Formats: C-alpha cells, sequence, structure tokens
C-alpha cells in the first residue's frame, strides 16, 4: 500500500510488477561485490544491502537479460549508488580536491577500464570492474556510446558539486535538462541494448517513437525519484530536484510542490502510453521478413517493453528501499548507509 501523496493508480492497475528468476542470486551476488571490493564498510553492507534493494530494481527493469549482463549492470548499478553517496559526502565536507581527482580518474577509467581494475582507489576500481564487464557484452561500438553518455554524467555530477557548494538552485528548465544526465538517462537506455542481446543501429534507436518511449521512461523515473526523495534530500541540503526548484523558482509552497511534481509524473505515464503504441507499430514494421528485421524488431520489442518495466520498478523500488526512510535516522541530514 502507497501513501496518497505517493500513490499512482495508473501504474498499481495497467504497469504489473515483473521479476527476473534471477533476482534471489542477483540479490546476494552484488552484496558480496560492495563487500570484496571494499565500496561498502562491511558492518554497513551486513545491516543495510539487502534493504537497500538496489538488485530488485535492475531485477524488475531488464527482464529478459543473460544471467551475466543482469549481474554487471546489477553491480554498476550498486556502484552508482555508492558514488552518488561518496558525491554527496565530498560536496558537505567540502572535499573539492578529492572529488576533483575522483572525477578525472573516473573519466580515465571509462575509456580504459583494465588499466584500472586494481586501482588504490576502491571506488575506482569497483566501477572499472564493471564497466570492464559491461564492455564484453556487444561491439566496440556499444561500448564508445555508452562512454560517450557517462563523460556527461560524471560532468553531470561535477555541475551539481559547483551549485552545491555554491548554494544554487539551478532553474526549473535548467534543472530538467541537467537531471537527464544525472539520472543517466541514456545510460540505462544504453544498458537495454545488452539486455536484449542487440546492439541497435542508430537509425533504429534514433526513430522518433523508440527515442520519445525511451526518454519518458526515464522522465518518469527522475520525477518520481524527485517526488520520493524530497524528504531526504531537504534534510540533507540537496538542491538538486524538481520540487526544490519549483519552490525556489516559482515560489510554491511545499504541498504545491508535490502536487506540481506529482502532475508531471502522472503525465509522463499517459505520454508513454500513447507513445508506446507507435514504438510497437514500429517493431512490427521493422519484421520485414529477414532474419536482420526479425533479430531488430524482437529487440525493439523488448526493449520497450522493459522501458514498461522502468515505470513499475522504479514506482515499488521507492517504497521498499531504506534509502528513502528519513523519518527512521538519528540525523535527518546523515544517512546511516553513507560513510561519513
Ligand atoms: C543516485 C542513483 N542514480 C542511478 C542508480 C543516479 C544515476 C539515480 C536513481 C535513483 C533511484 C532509482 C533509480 C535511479
Ligand atoms: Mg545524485
Ligand atoms: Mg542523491
Ligand atoms: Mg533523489
Amino acid at each position: 500500500a502507497v501513501p496518497p501523496s505517493l500513490r499512482l493508480p495508473v501504474i498499481e492497475a495497467a504497469f504489473p510488477r515483473q521479476l527476473h528468476p534471477y533476482w534471489p542470486k542477483l540479490q546476494e551476488t552484488t552484496r558480496t561485490w560492495l563487500l570484496e571490493k571494499r565500496l561498502m564498510p562491511a558492518d554497513k553492507v551486513e545491516e543495510y544491502a539487502d534493504g537497500l534493494c538496489y538488485t530488485d530494481l535492475m531485477a524488475g527493469y531488464y527482464l529478459g537479460a543473460p544471467d551475466e549482463v543482469l549481474q554487471a549492470i546489477a553491480d554498476y548499478s550498486a556502484w552508482c549508488f555508492v558514488w552518488d553517496d561518496r558525491h554527496d559526502r565530498d560536496i558537505v565536507h567540502g572535499r573539492a580536491g578529492a572529488w576533483r581527482r575522483l572525477r578525472g580518474l573516473l573519466h580515465t577509467a571509462l575509456d580504459s577500464p583494465g588499466d584500472h581494475l586494481h586501482h588504490e582507489d576502491t571506488l575506482v576500481a569497483g566501477f572499472a570492474d564493471s564497466v570492464r564487464r559491461l564492455y564484453a557484452f556487444l561491439p566496440a561500438t556499444w561500448n564508445a556510446r555508452f562512454a560517450r553518455h557517462f563523460h556527461t554524467v560524471i560532468e553531470a555530477y561535477d555541475r551539481e558539486f559547483h551549485n552545491r557548494t555554491r548554494g544554487i538552485v539551478p532553474g526549473v528548465e535548467e534543472y530538467l535538462e541537467l537531471r537527464r544526465l544525472t539520472f543517466a538517462h541514456w545510460i540505462w537506455t544504453d544498458l537495454l541494448e545488452p539486455s536484449s542481446g542487440c546492439e541497435l543501429p542508430d537509425a533504429v534507436r534514433k526513430h522518433p517513437a523508440y527515442r520519445r518511449a525511451a526518454l519518458l521512461s526515464q522522465e518518469f523515473a527522475a520525477w518520481y525519484n524527485d517526488l520520493c526523495s524530497l524528504p531526504k534530500e531537504i534534510a540533507g541540503d540537496e538542491v538538486h530536484n524538481l520540487g526544490i526548484s519549483l519552490i525556489t523558482h516559482h515560489s510554491l509552497t511545499l504541498e504545491e510542490a508535490i502536487g506540481e511534481v506529482r502532475r508531471r509524473v502522472e503525465e509522463c505515464i499517459t505520454e508513454f502510453l500513447a507513445v508506446e503504441r507507435d514504438a510497437l507499430r514500429f517493431a512490427d514494421e521493422l519484421a520485414d521478413g529477414t532474419v536482420r528485421g526479425k533479430e531488430l524488431s524482437g529487440a525493439v520489442r523488448a526493449n520497450v517493453g522493459n522501458m514498461r518495466n522502468w515505470f513499475s520498478s522504479v514506482y515499488w523500488f521507492h517504497h521498499e528501499s531504506g534509502r528513502y526512510m528519513v523519518d527512521s535516522w538519528d540525523d535527518r541530514s546523515t544517512p546511516p548507509y553513507v560513510n561519513n
């Protein structure tokens, strides 16, 4: 049961939740990876890792993924959360030097992950381990695009560092552009392809219906995170959240801002339902009779299915994960699972 201010009946009724059969193993393997790569303190992994639900979130998303592919995606996903925590703590403690160095190392590791598998910074070595494995599934053309996309994500984190250091809250439109990067829209979109076993040609994945379906899936996920993570983020002096930009620049009250974010999230859903029809008509057009057309048709169909699955996975993740349960913390500004 979800709180009325967070509840989305259309999700509950029309996007039934899915779970990949590898999830029980996935849960433990990622937990152990976090442990052995020293990405989270050992006692924090035992106390909090399972309750954080990072593996549940990916296992509800990339349905159909080879077990190995889902494992690398889940390790990378968990790493991303730990990176978000590190970024947060570097900002809070004014470690601009340590953040700048991490940022540079991540850019280099991204292009040559093999070189960085045993780097002395365990956050960098962990990144490189997951990225090296992601690079093993599809041609190097897909790897180059993932890298291009993630260099942009790191730089958006650097922009957030600048904003929070200066006490700047982005305008609403500026925020919406930044959020496509800090949420890593195009990374989750990229990872649809190794999950269905096919790198999509530019002409296919840039078709308007595929692009728009892919975008709305991510806008929904990012803004729903904004809605649900607003309490802990206000508490932690986070300034990046659609709700916070509206309060700051459109002078809404908190209640008005929650309402406005809800309405924007709702519209993503019914916009997605419209363009999903087009995206699936496109998948049928790809099935032209040929082997390649059938491969491409099947892959777009799977990808669009998972774009849909993201809605329910993200929806339930925010109600299940301890990441957001600020009311339970001794210090509302310092989550228990973060290394402070
Ligand atoms: C901070 C984590 N993340 C990706 C794991 C940043 C790129 C956004 C996110 C939050 C909640 C659900 C899904 C993604
Ligand atoms: Mg963040
Ligand atoms: Mg965050
Ligand atoms: Mg958030």
